[PDB]
């Protein structure tokens, strides 16, 4: 088993999301040699305003 | 200081929670001989639209 | 680049979480010789039914 | 599937973290309904140099 | 940004590991539109003797 | 009790180690108000060959 966890900001469609895992777990399941179903995604969504980089939110950024 | 992190969908009743924290307390106090105010147990629920296996995301739960 | 994760409990003004963020940053920055745009900071804000200490949920808590 | 994941220091004898694992597992199992091959457990076992409580390293006693 | 965590067991080959973290980055920054300087990966590589399925640590299982 | 982990490549002297991690708890105790016991700091140390940015692990940037 290998699981990858994607963090990035909130927002994005359904449709974007099940792209990225769908490629995402092939490209890891040939790569690594892992079974299809062995290969696990989960995506840690983070709001703006609990993410920052240089010092300042990007609640704030925005 | 012991940290249990439990990584699980989303959706279980408060019953079920309440209850496994405190079965996973006990365990870790006893077995680690820890005290159980340094037990801590963190549950991140994971929602369905962000869990997935095989490729698919149980929110479009084929079944 | 450095990345500060600070797991805490939900419920924390936002004028407090832009000042931890800041300075931790500031901090961080000085104390390693890493670029103020190098330093990543994510709050992990926890529930209070997610939150466990001597086996009882926050949650589970009066008041 | 449910994963556990433990944080604490290195250092615990071999045979206490087979048992904890084996204990947290039947307990998730049984639990949680979840089929007792679905439970992973990760042991994060931090080291005495980079664990630190009331801003003290344990390394420094 | 975006940050790809992988947990994974210890040792993979170093070409095996540059060509993941390759293709893992052209595709996060492909299809999330992120810049592909911006994009890090993380090999967070379990040890056999942390890693358990079905209550038994893969060093046991394995030796 | 609040956490803060911080990611960082491994290598790091003790004393800078020690000075990072007293800073950082006192910044936490101060804005959060939080006893000193309540502020735990975890260093997650990553090797060169586990980081990588811009699809290249510091270990290869670094040369073989």
């Amino acid at each position: 088993m290998v699981v990858l966890k994607v963090t990035l900001l909130e927002g994005r469609p359904p449709e974007k999301k099940r792209e990225l895992v769908r490629r995402l777990t092939e490209m890891a399941s040939r790569l690594l040699g892992e079974p299809y179903e062995e290969v696990r995604v989960i995506l840690y969504e983070v709001r703006r305003d609990q993410w920052a980089a240089g010092g300042v939110l990007f609640s704030d950024k925005e």
